[PDB]
């Protein structure tokens, strides 16, 4: 009651014995501020007329919504002001953003300011995704500082604007969930050291793409619906917002899939600010995250807006699908 374990307190105490300049706390405190401001706009978006498009398109091809602009501006401004960052990569910006010398700190942040664009207008859960790297280079900060493999992440996670607003944060020792208290505008710890189940009973994929799926995905799905051992078939869930489907995978277990297909060699989701952050969360929770052929966190990106296939969740479910890919593997 009068001893609130806030996100700030947790990350300060975490980074205590480990020493540190304390800019990670600065960064996350700043991010939390933009997340609250996004949550409040979202929760009254119809009244504030924030539905509808902005009138523009993303890089490879994406219709930019009003809340994309708002959330993008908020995240960039708070990150800059935090004095903790030097390079920013956003889904909404064609090029990396370089922070001004005076406000530069040591971190590189890749983010999706608003994830779940197709679900905005129907009031389904949407979110914010981020991954944070330490700049390694010694030269002037540049776009290349963002082109690190996922395994180099120091922290990653997401905000979920669902039935409640939740900040899920993964760092080297594990995953923790903080719920926004709307009364005092603080993220409070509600789930400690989260670990995903070894095996789940939900599969999550858009079967609208059945016609384009590779034979391994096709086989796996058939197996969920017609188990060979007479076990009960898996239930299906696909909210359509990566943050919502991945969060459910984390807390209920199971598998989430956005694979490569006949029209999309690399899938749809973006490696730097969608796939890597979630793969990292999953791995810190004891889960797996693969493209079907390689670990997502091991990919070395060459494009900040690069796409990747992703299959993640409970280790025994992801493994079962890898076995099918392996079985189908060819010259
Ligand atoms: O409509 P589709 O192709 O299933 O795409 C849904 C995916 O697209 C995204 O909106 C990309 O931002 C994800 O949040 C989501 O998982
Ligand atoms: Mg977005
Ligand atoms: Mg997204
Ligand atoms: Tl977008
Ligand atoms: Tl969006
Ligand atoms: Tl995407
Ligand atoms: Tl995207």
């Amino acid at each position: 009651d009068t001893n609130i374990v806030t996100l700030t307190r947790f990350v300060m105490e975490e980074g205590r014995k480990a020493r540190g300049t304390g800019e990670m706390t600065q960064l996350l405190n700043s991010l939390c501020t933009a997340v609250k401001a996004i949550s409040t706009a979202v929760r009254k978006a119809g009244i504030a007329h924030l539905y509808g498009i902005a009138g523009s398109t993303n890089v490879t091809g994406d219709q930019v919504k009003k809340l994309d602009v708002l959330s993008n501006d908020l995240v960039i401004n708070v990150l800059k002001s935090s004095f903790a960052t030097c390079v920013l990569v956003s889904e909404e910006d064609k090029n990396a953003i370089i922070v001004e010398p005076e406000k530069r700190g040591k971190y590189v942040v890749c983010f999706d300011p608003l994830d779940g664009s197709s679900n905005i207008d129907c009031l389904v859960s949407i979110g914010t995704i981020f991954g944070i790297y330490r700049k390694n280079s010694t030269d002037e900060p540049s776009e290349k500082d963002a082109l690190q493999p996922g395994r180099n992440l120091v922290a990653a996670g997401y905000a979920l604007y669902g039935s409640a607003t939740m900040l899920v944060l993964a760092m080297v020792n594990g995953v923790n969930c903080f719920m926004l208290d709307p009364a005092i505008g603080e993220f409070i710890l509600v789930d400690r050291d989260v670990k995903i189940k070894k095996k789940g009973s939900i599969y999550s994929i858009n079967e609208g793409y059945a016609k384009e799926f590779d034979p391994a995905i096709t086989e796996y799905i058939q197996r969920k619906k017609f188990p060979p051992d007479n076990s009960a078939p898996y239930g299906a869930r696909y909210v359509g917002s990566m943050v919502a489907d991945v969060h459910r995978t984390l807390v209920y277990g199971g598998i989430f899939m956005y694979p490569a297909n006949k029209k999309s060699p690399k899938g749809k989701l973006r490696l730097l600010y969608e796939c890597n952050p979630m793969a990292y969360v999953m791995e810190k929770a004891g889960g797996l995250a693969t493209t079907g052929k390689e670990a997502v966190l091991d990919i070395v990106p060459t494009d900040i807006h690069q796409r990747a296939p992703i299959i993640l969740g409970s280790p025994e479910d992801v493994t079962e699908l890898l076995e099918i890919y392996q079985k189908h593997a060819a010259k």
